[PDB]
């Protein structure tokens, strides 16, 4: 790897995901590859989360991917399909960018009763949106993957309930699986879900950059949908009376594999998180007879790792070289690499060489190769945490606050939350800062005026340049 | 209820059994259906299964986009020109026109081989075996109809390619014989291993090997899977391509594979198994294969009642038996036996309260409705049995189906008879595109399609016989039949 982190952060970053292998290019713009060793953490995602949603009473289905004119306008860069081969359609098709509008018609038919809720759904499955603005790889493209879930409940309590139950499992999945502390919270008015009552979030840092990105989203949609769809019940109370139903929805990209990139990745290339890891572990070997035992011994290594469930390959290919080896798998990130010496073969014990921070270490021909990747969990998460504890600070006036957004750090100030004053924020600070979200438990409590002056502050919101 | 016959009006009977069991509902878009989750969770079976299996050959996941551009659909002669019309074109985004339009993926070689292409720089870099699941458009104007024949539709596409012939030969029957463990041990349906006709192949592809399904209430046969050697045709196209040290001044073409498998399993599985109850799902990938039900419903006992309807869910799950306790207030004890009948649940576990006083319950079964009084104690272990002898029995019944349905003939006289019974035949056939024609033609004064030309026939092909044309003589015996 040759560009670096600090000087070129778009070229670091494309150099990284190519020679990972989790990338290739699409010869359509803003749509790319996803090869084995990025589909494989998605995987991981993917595993965790649908236990978990299931785990609430959600339920997988799959829904068309395309939707009509009338349904689409029931409620704007999306892709239309005209015609097939040479002939037009009867009428343009559209490409989900969402299935709102292709789910509720659906939700409206199958509510009859209050016995009927609430209704939770979701599936995997890709959307698209074509805007024209620069695309970047897994952080914000044109085509897609997700899980979208959508949910409808009787009512507003338990919804709200789903609501920050789903908003924890994303968390989770950025904090737990991808070490990366994020900010949970809910979106201002300007920047909430038009659809919905509130808009919560999950916000993440990419210091390289100086920037904020959303990692996922869990809304609130109240009555807005029912209403518009007539998702509607008859009261248990009172005779001939319907009411509609609350509704949710909720949703989650690769977009985390670009994150996962931006946060842990080095100079030397990609920086895996062990519990995403496609292989935690790789072994690679360093008398004729003793090469035939050399191998022997790296295939004991890799069974007993197989046996202890941990992710293992050994890499015994005969046409590549050692260092060959250790840079390709350093490239790719796999949290340990596994040195097998003929003298430590002889010795009965071997070298361990961790990703995260290059510590090498010489151990006994199990247990400690367990340990290890813990630790580099642990170590990732806690250097990201120092990180965005680093670049997340208070700013009580405009000055303060400009002065920390130019040095490359996100900002929570006392914000009045009016949408003209938000836009001005935007302006003045020029890109300028955007709301990334009102965070539940902000750094400083808040009599108190917002930034604007003009009016008084409603909430500390945090704020800063983002993707 | 269902309230319509499947050996009368077999449309109606599919849609009504589709419906009413929850696996599918309507869109406003002909040819494309909500997959609900209970249909849903069958796809997630097969899925699972198959992963694994295709995992342990070490094929590997992965996603390429949906979209192909004009250049690179048109490129090279991936596919027929008759496929042309049945592309999905993308021309807008909102409302400004595409400079270039882009169409919906109808299968992906178009989008991985220019990949492949790149990523072949030598040996080392051979073999690439990768698979995806993904969804698929293509947009024709025949009657469409859920599950069998789609507009959109979803499934897995595996492409690989190799260093020899060897490798890749060898991988092709692996799969087949994977599609054929998917429908046969999972879905509990009998299937036909063979190869495609010169006109039936996969035209860009060497030869294409295949599973066949027969449905007996239609007299139809049906393609389940397959499973293709492309050999070295698109490598030349994709210029896929190593240079051996050992053989200076030669380029080596990629040898390749691609094999497929839609949801189609599902409406096999509804048009084999099902019956004019409704659904009958296989154990194997029932989404609940038991489902607790309490009847004969004071207020201590029916607490009590409730208690143990639990009791049974729990023992059930513990031993991992996919249970659903259906305890509603608003619904009928009757109802609720027909409803899960409808869904086509194995087995439904009565509990009633003098059952629970003398420590037994009622288990019914679907396939056969035979009711068998079990004791309590034996839950787990009578249970897991009954669903293993449901599964077995389903696939005995279909095979039996298949055994009587599909005959040796030698002639087109008893070919055409056989052939009018509602049955597929196995004749000797000569293999030509135009006598593959003559035959159909024909057969429908629709037509008899080839099927597939069996691996092991029924009956060993004699010497100097000549196909049913007369003209030529007979290559091989080749599985004719009316087909979806
Ligand atoms: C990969 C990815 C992700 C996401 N978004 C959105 C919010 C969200 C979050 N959180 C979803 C709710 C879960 C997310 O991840 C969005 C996108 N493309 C786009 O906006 C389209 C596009 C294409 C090219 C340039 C500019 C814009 N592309
Ligand atoms: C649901 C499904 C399945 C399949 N096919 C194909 C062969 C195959 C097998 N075996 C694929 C290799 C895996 C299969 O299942 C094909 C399709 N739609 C279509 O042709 C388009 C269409 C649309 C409306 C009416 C008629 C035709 N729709
Ligand atoms: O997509 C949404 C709302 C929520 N749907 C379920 C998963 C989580 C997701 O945030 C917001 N959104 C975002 N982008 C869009 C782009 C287009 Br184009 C259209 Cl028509 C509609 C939308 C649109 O509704
Ligand atoms: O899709 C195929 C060949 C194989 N591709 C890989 C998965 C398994 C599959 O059988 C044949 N086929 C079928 N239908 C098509 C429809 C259209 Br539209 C186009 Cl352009 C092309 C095709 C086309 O190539
Ligand atoms: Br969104
Ligand atoms: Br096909
Ligand atoms: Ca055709
Ligand atoms: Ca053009
Ligand atoms: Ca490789
Ligand atoms: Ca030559
Ligand atoms: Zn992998
Ligand atoms: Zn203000
Ligand atoms: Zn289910
Ligand atoms: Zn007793
Ligand atoms: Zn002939």
């Amino acid at each position: 790897l040759e560009a670096k982190k600090e000087e070129n952060l778009a070229d670091w970053y494309s150099q990284v995901i190519t020679k990972s292998e989790m990338i290739e290019y699409h010869d359509i713009s803003g749509c790319y590859i996803l090869r084995p060793w990025a589909y494989a953490i998605w995987e991981a995602i993917k595993d965790f989360f649908d236990a978990e949603i299931k785990k609430l009473g959600v339920e997988n289905c799959y829904f068309p991917m395309f939707v009509s004119q009338s349904a689409l306008e029931k409620e704007p860069e999306v892709a239309w399909v005209t015609r097939s081969g040479k002939t037009e359609l009867a009428e343009p098709i559209a490409i989900r960018p969402t299935s709102e509008t292709v789910m509720y018609p659906a939700y409206a038919k199958w509510v009859q009763s209050h016995r009927d809720l609430p209704i939770k759904l979701n599936q995997w499955c890709n959307v698209v949106r074509w805007e024209f603005k620069h695309p970047q790889p897994f952080l914000r493209t044109r085509e897609f993957l997700w899980q979208e879930g959508h949910s409808a409940f009787a009512t507003m309590e338990e919804a709200a309930e789903e609501v920050l139950q789903i908003l924890d499992l994303y968390a989770q999945v950025y904090e737990e699986l991808l070490a990366i502390p994020v900010v949970k919270g809910r979106k201002t008015e300007k920047e909430k879900f038009a659809g919905g009552d509130y808009t919560t979030t999950i916000e993440a840092f990419i210091s390289a950059s100086g920037r904020a990105i959303q990692g996922g989203t869990s809304h609130h949609l109240g009555q807005n949908f029912s209403k518009m769809f007539e998702i509607v019940f008859e009261d248990p109370k009172i005779p001939g009376e319907k009411q509609f139903a609350y509704q949710n929805s909720w949703g989650l990209t690769t977009r985390t594999i670009g994150v996962m990139t931006m946060v842990h990745g080095d100079n030397m290339g990609l920086v895996l998180p062990p519990r995403v890891a496609c292989v935690q572990v790789v072994i690679i070997p360093c008398s004729e007879e003793d090469k035939e035992a050399l191998i022997a011994k790296c295939n004991d290594y890799r069974r007993r790792l197989l046996s202890v469930n941990i992710r293992v390959r050994a890499d015994l290919r005969d046409n590549y070289s050692p260092g060959w080896k250790f840079n390709h798998w350093e490239l790719k990130g796999v949290p340990i690499r596994l040195e097998v010496g003929p003298r430590d073969m002889k010795s009965c014990q071997f070298v361990a060489v961790r990703r995260d921070t290059g510590e090498k270490l010489t151990v006994a021909e199990e247990t400690k190769l367990q340990a290890i990747l813990e630790d580099i969990q642990v170590t990732l998460f806690t250097r990201a945490s120092e990180d965005l504890k680093t670049h997340m600070v208070v700013a009580n006036t405009m000055e303060d606050f400009q002065k920390i957004l130019d040095s490359g750090k996100i900002v929570q100030i006392p914000f009045c939350g009016e949408i003209d004053c938000e836009d001005w924020i935007k302006k003045t600070t020029a890109m300028g800062a955007k709301s990334l979200c009102i965070p539940f438990k902000p750094l400083c409590e808040l009599g108190a005026k917002c930034v604007c002056g003009k009016n008084p502050a409603k909430y500390y919101t945090l704020f800063g340049r983002s993707y």
